[PDB]
């Protein structure tokens, strides 16, 4: 499922994401949109070998388990694919945990490289929440 910009800031809330950590909706949905332009089945391979699951991109290497992640873990305890759905649900979970790990969004380079320090709050501009 592709959602649209408000669509998934609705999904996120609604989800508890918003200020989780501490961070803003627009942080999550910045995030979002760099890291899978808001599609559910995204994937993408790593060059370790690991591959990215979903809206977040969450890391087979210690977050889910796609059965071909050599020494990975599934700290979230789900299949990796489960992350592609288009109820949104199991990456919320999962992305709370990650978020939670230490280094909060810096997690995901993405967001540092792109997001962190902008103006995230335009990601939500317009949105009835
Ligand atoms: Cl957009
Ligand atoms: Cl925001
Ligand atoms: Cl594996
Ligand atoms: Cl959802
Ligand atoms: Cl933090
Ligand atoms: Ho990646
Ligand atoms: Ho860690
Ligand atoms: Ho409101």
């Amino acid at each position: 499922k592709v959602f649209g910009r408000c669509e998934l800031a609705a999904a996120m809330k609604r989800h508890g994401l918003d200020n989780y950590r501490g961070y803003s909706l627009g942080n999550w949905v910045c995030a979002a949109k760099f890291e899978s332009n808001f599609n559910t089945q995204a994937t993408n391979r790593n060059t370790d070998g690991s591959t990215d699951y979903g809206i977040l991109q969450i890391n087979s290497r210690w977050w889910c388990n796609d059965g071909r992640t050599p020494g990975s873990r599934n700290l979230c305890n789900i299949p990796c694919s489960a992350l592609l759905s288009s109820d949104i649900t199991a990456s919320v979970n999962c992305a709370k945990k990650i978020v939670s790990d230490g280094n909060g969004m810096n997690a995901w380079v993405a967001w540092r490289n792109r997001c962190k320090g902008t103006d995230v709050q335009a990601w939500i501009r317009g949105c009835r929440l």
